[PDB]
């Protein structure tokens, strides 16, 4: 309890590490690109090239690269340099997409969890209380491992929640992704502070400032890689319309 | 301490009375519909119609109608009936035009003070402080009045603002009208809280009951009436164009 491999040591990456290595968690680390300063500040075993990565001793792997490169990444992995059935747990913003890609190209006595934290480094700078964790065991056998993973979120005191993949990426489309997809457009407006702004008003550019710290790789992935977002961006632009037209009729 | 009468004694009418009453001024209402029982319930004096209201002993008029009817209920109020030079307010979401309106139909001898308290009912439910109150001073002869009328805001540790109508109906345009207009869409939308909420997610949840608490009647009134409203709902419209266009090439 516990010795975790970290793949793509970016920004979601080291947040999650801050978290595990307070707890006492036993990290190691690779990425595409150079870590070694970082990793040896936080203790992290750094391992630049992926095939070392993989033998080295490891409970669970966490998946931790964008949403776009996760094919990439998966596909180049020497997975039969795995010394043992190992868990695999994704992190990814949206959900189908890695089951389907893990199912398809991991061992099959390796584990499989699917997980999303609904929130970090802009919404999660105190602590993780009462933000969302959600998760999709897709296939455990080893519950032990298992319990332990998902145990790092809860005794931050997570709310734990249980959930299908394709449930995830239908609710996450109607939600997450509408709000990634206003701040955005807030952020292409570029608004600004008034002398005179409504709660309301600070509310939005608050949401702008937040939400355009993240990569556009990441925002782009939440479209791309959800089969629902579509009909979302398509409704969202249809109520605009709506509301812009019965302006026009007043 | 000042004789107060309030025009309009809607939502927005109803709250500014609850604080100028509890303040110790003498209130009285006026209205198009019959507020005679709610205005028993409050220990305040209704008059039903507006030529016995004009004739009542009074400082300070405030005119609380919605801004789509303020040419309207400005022109059929019989102003020669009056019995003093008085002081208007106007306390309108915009600035511009009930500025221009109340210099053209007022009695010269009147004076006028255009505001807008910059929160209401939905976003200050317990206590005005450190909200947005913006004030310019038209046309004032009687500084004492109205520097007793505003100490009605100051009092309540209001930030206070002086600028030009223009400059106002300019920021808000980019502001409040802007927000209006997202809330209004989420709303057309009927977004809804799921079990992986985000916290910006949350945040427009929130802003969308807001925002949808208020009248179409006054949201019409931000758009129509402000000449800088149109430019601010292209920019808008332009924007979540470019933002889709950058995710449907890839
Ligand atoms: N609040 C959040 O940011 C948040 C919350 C929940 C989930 N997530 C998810 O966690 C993952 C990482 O998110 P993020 O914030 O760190 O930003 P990101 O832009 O989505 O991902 C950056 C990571 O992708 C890595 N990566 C590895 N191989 C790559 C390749 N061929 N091409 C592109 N990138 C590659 C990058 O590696 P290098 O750094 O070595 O270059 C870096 O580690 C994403 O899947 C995200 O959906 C993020
Ligand atoms: N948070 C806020 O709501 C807020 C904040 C700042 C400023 N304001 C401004 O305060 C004013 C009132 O706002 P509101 O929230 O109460 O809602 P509103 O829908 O903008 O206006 C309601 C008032 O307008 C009256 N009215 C509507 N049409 C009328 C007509 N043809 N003829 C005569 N009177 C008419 C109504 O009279 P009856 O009720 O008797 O029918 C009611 O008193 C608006 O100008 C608004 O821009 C509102």
């Amino acid at each position: 309890s516990l010795k975790i491999g970290i793949v793509g040591f970016g920004n979601f990456g080291q947040f999650l590490a801050k978290t595990m290595i307070k707890q006492g968690h036993t990290l190691t680390a690779t990425s595409r690109s150079d870590y070694s300063e970082l990793c040896l500040q936080m203790g992290i075993h750094f391992f630049r090239d992926v095939s070392a990565f993989l033998t080295a001793d490891i409970d669970v792997i966490v998946l931790c690269t964008s949403i776009l490169s996760l094919s990439e990444v998966v596909g180049s992995m020497p997975l039969t340099s795995l010394k043992r059935p190992t868990l695999f747990v994704d992190v990814l913003s949206v959900k189908e997409h890695p089951r389907e890609l893990l199912l398809r190209e991991l061992p099959e006595d390796s584990d499989i969890l699917c997980t999303h934290p609904m929130f970090g480094p802009q919404t999660a700078k105190n602590g993780w209380t009462d933000h969302t964790f959600m998760y999709d065991k897709v296939r455990i056998r080893d519950e032990v491992i298992c319990s332990n993973f998902i145990q790092i979120f809860a005794t931050e005191g997570c709310k734990m929640v249980q959930m299908s993949c394709e449930e995830h990426d239908r609710a996450a489309a109607k939600s997450q992704f509408i709000t990634h997809t206003i701040g955005r457009t807030l952020g292409e407006m570029d608004i600004q502070s008034t002398p005179i702004d409504t709660k309301g008003f600070e509310t939005l550019v608050k949401l702008k400032e937040t939400m355009m710290r993240n990569s556009f790789d990441l925002y782009s992935g939440l479209f791309v890689y959800n089969r629902f977002a579509r009909q979302e961006l398509e409704n969202l632009e249809h109520a605009l319309h709506k509301v812009k037209e019965t302006l026009m009729i007043q």
